[PDB]
């Protein structure tokens, strides 16, 4: 029982392009997150070995995390910001599913949530 492979994050039949909401993406929600003291457990898949989370894999089964989201932004992989922000919300929603109220790792989640909120709100029309 050890890790997948990481989320993809490059499709060479997708076009791409730039956009101000995906600009926004990037150099504000990403950065900021990024940024945080809270950030490293997030920056990098969950390796459920190293870090001794029994089922992890057998619980959560669409992994996401935030090296994967900065990979996909610098690739231009997402089309759509919606892509994007349903990525973030599949990250910290995992956090949730497979830990419990008060453990250390969902209050990191829980302070990154309220900042990635508070930026998405001033996402550009
Ligand atoms: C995402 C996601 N979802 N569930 C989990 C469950 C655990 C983790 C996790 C916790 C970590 O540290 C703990 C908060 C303390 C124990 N050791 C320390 O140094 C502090 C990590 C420290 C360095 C790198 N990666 C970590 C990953 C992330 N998780």
């Amino acid at each position: 029982s050890m890790n997948p492979p990481p989320p993809e994050t490059s499709n060479p039949n997708k076009p791409k392009r730039q956009t101000n909401q995906l600009q926004y993406l990037l150099r504000v929600v990403l950065k900021t997150l990024w940024k945080h003291q809270f950030a490293w457990p997030f920056q990098q898949p969950v390796d459920a070995v190293k870090l001794n989370l029994p089922d992890y894999y057998k619980i959560i089964k669409t992994p996401m995390d935030m090296g994967t989201i900065k990979k996909r932004l610098e690739n231009n992989y997402y089309w759509n910001a919606q892509e994007c922000i349903q990525d973030f919300n599949t990250m910290f929603t995992n956090c949730y599913i497979y830990n419990k109220p008060g453990d250390d790792i969902v209050l990191m989640a829980e302070a990154l949530e309220k900042l990635f909120l508070q930026k998405i709100n001033e996402l550009p029309t």
